């Protein structure tokens, strides 16, 4: 079966709204979101549904835009380096799980230089 998504809420989390944090969902994500490239990330990866069964034996920290955008519009994060390295993760996750060339990873690639991008400077 599939794991449980990454939480989403965490009532003892300290909470945070910074500058950053609004542009990464506004700008960053609901951008990023709107490439022809995005679908496949914009929720956790459905291994049961793409017959990909030891997806989750090689990913033991899954991440995706589905789950960043909730944990964004649900004020989870303290500081946008927390809401990047969740970027981050599903990148690493994707290049992790496949192999140079693949389909997946041509589009992964594209949304971090996309992303890498669109970080290179943030609010103040
Ligand atoms: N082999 C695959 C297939 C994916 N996919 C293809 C169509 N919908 C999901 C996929 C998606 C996100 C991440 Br992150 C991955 O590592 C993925 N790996």
């Amino acid at each position: 079966m599939n794991p449980p998504p990454p939480e989403t809420s965490n009532p003892n989390k300290p909470k945070r709204q910074t500058n950053q944090l609004q542009y990464l969902l506004r700008v960053v994500l609901k951008t990023l979101w709107k490439h022809q490239f995005a679908w496949p990330f914009q929720q956790p990866v459905d291994a049961v549904k793409l017959n990909l069964p030891d997806y989750y034996k090689i990913i033991k920290t899954p991440m995706d835009m589905g789950t960043i955008k909730k944990r964004l519009e649900n004020n989870y994060y303290w500081n946008a380096q927390e809401c990047i390295q969740d970027f981050n993760t599903m990148f690493t996750n994707c290049y992790i799980y496949n192999k140079p060339g693949d389909d997946i990873v041509l589009m992964a690639e594209a949304l971090e230089k996309l992303f890498l991008q669109k970080i290179n400077e943030l609010p103040t």
